[PDB]
């Protein structure tokens, strides 16, 4: 059932990378299939995130199985698909890994400073500090040890981090 | 939890009817989320689809529930979800809803005639003719006590129907 011919492609990296901004483009230029990964949580964690309250681990697995699951799904009838999962532990990597050997991350990489100013400059957006301070505590980055995760230099502008991304897709 | 401020769109319709191509132009065009709804097939299904064996009613069932847990989830942080689906049945209408009050069909209707030229026109496809009839076979045409449908004329180019689309949306 996995059709080793076909790629499923992962965008990952805290939130105020790109990821959303860039796959929707990407996928409208390769015409290819997108996913963006919020969508496929259990409606538990819903109702949990409405009540203004943090997943936690346990929470994310049932939902990355269901990506996961999803991955299975796109890559039946699409040569290139693009799922949005920030996933910025190595475990999670994992959980989406299983079973999809034609799955691979591409990582769109920037340091703090860089992604600060790009969510601040979020019109009528209030800026909270912790928040990044907690994707940066969060982030895992894929060492080398990591051989399908690419890597993309968001410190371009939108168009390059797309022409970027799509180089590494068609590399 | 339900923001009722937010609303989910339906692109439903017989195979063939645009329900992807005229789905991805209205959310680049809308700057709005779409999720094309094949992605949610529980892994059974794609492999009951690959062994050749059609998908019946009961496999269904749990496909249209992460649909509609799906929709739940987009609505949360958008104004405007499109989730591509037949959505032939009455009954997978009435599962797609429940829950989900701040939920809409976009029925892209068009007749046989119309749909099969459209489906030959790709190259290098081989049309059968059984697939479509039995589309229309299945098809439950969305009647008039159903309020939250709205119906788009594809006997129209592309654009007209993106555009009509579009309209039906704002409308
Ligand atoms: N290369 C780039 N140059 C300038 N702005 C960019 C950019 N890439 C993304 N943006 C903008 O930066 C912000 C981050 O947007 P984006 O929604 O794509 O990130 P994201 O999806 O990773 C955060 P979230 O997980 O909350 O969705 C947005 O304001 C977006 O328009
Ligand atoms: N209004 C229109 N005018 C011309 N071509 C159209 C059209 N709407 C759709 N098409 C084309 O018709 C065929 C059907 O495309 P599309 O993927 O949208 O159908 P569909 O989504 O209903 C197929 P399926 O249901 O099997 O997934 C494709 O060739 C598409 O490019
Ligand atoms: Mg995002
Ligand atoms: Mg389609």
């Amino acid at each position: 059932t996995t059709n080793h011919d076909h790629h499923i492609y992962v965008l990952m990296g805290v939130s105020g990378s790109g990821k959303s901004a860039v796959a929707s483009e990407v996928a409208h230029q390769l015409h290819a299939a997108f996913l963006d990964g919020d969508f496929l949580h259990p409606r538990r964690n819903i109702e949990k995130m409405a009540s203004g309250e943090p997943l936690n681990d346990d929470d994310r697995k049932p939902w990355l199985q269901a990506l996961n699951d999803a991955a299975f799904a796109m890559q039946r009838t699409n040569k290139v698909s693009l799922i949005v999962c920030s996933a910025l532990k190595k475990h999670y990597r994992d959980l989406l890994r299983e079973g999809n050997p034609n799955l691979s991350f591409i990582y769109l990489k920037g340091d703090f400073d860089v992604i600060e100013s790009r969510l601040k400059a979020r019109k009528g957006h209030f800026f909270k500090t912790q928040m990044l301070v907690t994707q940066f505590e969060t982030l895992q980055e894929p060492g080398a040890d990591e051989t399908d995760v690419l890597v993309v230099d968001i410190d371009q502008p939108l168009e390059g981090v797309v022409a970027s991304t799509i180089e590494v897709i068609k590399k």
